[PDB]
DNA sequence: TTTTTTT
């Protein structure tokens, strides 16, 4: 039951040996009726991995971290430390042996050290070292158009610029040993359900500034904050702590704060949460950690329904369910650069240990990215900085008339990283072979 | 600066 499109994509990558692919395009449903399909018909054949807890949910997947056990920091170029291979009797080794196709969702958030580290972890596990992924043929679906990848400052964003040139799936090594067959998806649903959106939207991607006026004409509305049922984006946290703290006080109910534990050195522009977090019954939140038994997911917003020493319950808006939540414990990471060696090393410094939860009527934008909204409006404060934070941020709604601008959008808001648009270019031609 | 993934 796919499009002509869908089914064009479907039989290109079905229907040939040629073990490397990627199927971009705009992606919702239509990537993800073809990902069913593509499921269907490797049945037991094929894992299918996302990067982020809410992609592999999304997927019907797991988080490559949790797949591969991978650890929660860089990953170093094929660095036993940090990418060991499953023991000689696991349940891990007999599927890494036993795979044949590799999925990845949300190709376009997988930062490289990340898609390195699969490379080598199934090319050790399944003594295929001369084969790129060990011989898996591997399916690649996304969007190109996402915000970067995470890259702290310090030595590990040096280390990521001096191994590969940057963070971008596309710049992995592994590229240079196998083709990568594109198989394009134009069609969406916004297309039929919002047409000029959709154009603007596309003309958005190609860096067109004129776009912005006729976007800006149609969704300008300072008051749309105060709208029922509106979901408030900023580009940067403060603004945001301050419309939830807002909205907390005028909520009605007993408060009760939930203090963190910090042990160690973790400064508190690094917390994860706030460390003093006031809450109430009925308070909008996101919950910020994937629940190892599947039930929850950071970024799955939800409601609180129970406040207790330690404890809370949350009713989830995606499925109505309860979940209970206690503290989880985050690592501050620090890495030491050796300076006779390469060789910087991690280094555990603090822990930081709270109930993942944070107040969600606004959000970031950055921390939207993945979720669908049905009403937002961007409250714009000091700008938008950051590549694709502005496509992402119009993209979290379905139609030009569920979203509303604080002002109008600049031209300096539209980003879009060179070297981005320079392997756009390149993945036109529907086959892409990295240099060196 | 600026924000966010991953256990």
């Amino acid at each position: 039951g796919l499009s002509s499109e869908q089914q064009r994509a479907f039989l290109a990558v079905t229907q040939t040996p040629h073990p490397a692919h990627l199927i971009t395009g705009p992606a919702g449903t239509g990537k993800t009726t073809l990902l069913y399909a593509l499921q269907e018909f490797y049945k037991g054949r094929a894992v299918t991995l996302a990067p982020t807890g809410t992609a592999a949910l999304q997927a019907r997947g797991q988080t490559v971290h949790s797949f591969f056990r991978f650890p929660a920091r860089l990953l170093r170029y094929r660095h036993p430390e940090d990418i060991r291979p499953p023991g000689p009797h696991s349940p891990l080794r007999k599927a890494i042996e036993q795979m044949e196709v590799l999925i990845l969702d949300e190709v376009g958030m997988v930062r490289v050290d990340l898609l390195e580290a699969m490379d080598w972890a199934l090319r050790k596990t399944r003594k295929r070292l001369e084969e790129p992924f060990g011989g898996v043929k591997v399916l690649l679906l996304g969007d190109t158009r996402q915000l970067e990848p995470v890259v702290p400052g310090g030595e590990e964003a040096l280390y990521i610029a001096r191994t590969w040139g940057g963070p971008f799936f596309f710049q992995a090594h592994v590229w240079e040993e196998v083709a990568l067959r594109v198989h394009r998806l134009w069609e969406s649903q916004r297309q039929r359900e919002d047409p000029l959106f959709a154009e603007l939207l596309k003309r958005l991607r190609q860096g067109d500034p004129q776009a912005l006026e006729t976007l800006n004409r149609a969704a300008v509305r300072p008051d749309g904050g105060e709208e029922p049922g509106t979901l408030i984006l900023t580009p940067r946290r403060k603004e945001a702590d301050a419309l939830n703290l807002k909205r907390l006080e005028a909520l009605p109910g007993k408060p009760l704060e939930y203090q963190a534990q910090v042990k160690g050195e973790f400064a508190e522009t690094d917390f994860p949460t706030e460390a003093a977090l006031t809450l109430k019954k009925g308070a909008q939140v996101i919950l910020l950690r994937n629940d190892p038994l599947g039930e929850y997911f950071n970024g799955d917003l939800g409601w609180v329904e129970d406040l207790e020493a330690e404890a809370l319950a949350v009713r989830l808006k995606r499925n109505g369910r309860r979940v209970v939540i206690r503290p989880f414990v985050w690592e501050k990471i620090v890495y030491t650069y050796d300076s006779e060696r390469e060789e910087i090393k991690p280094q555990v410094v603090g822990t930081f240990r709270q109930v993942p939860v944070r107040l969600a009527w606004a959000l970031t934008v950055h921390k939207a990215q993945g979720l669908t909204l049905d009403k937002v409006h961007l409250e714009l404060g000091r700008g938008l900085f950051a590549h694709g934070q502005l496509y992402v941020a119009l993209t979290r709604v379905r139609r030009l008339q569920d979203l509303s601008l604080s002002r109008p959008i600049a031209p300096t808001e539209l980003l879009w990283r060179p070297e981005v648009e320079v392997f756009e270019t390149r993945i036109q031609e529907g086959i892409w072979q990295k240099s060196h």
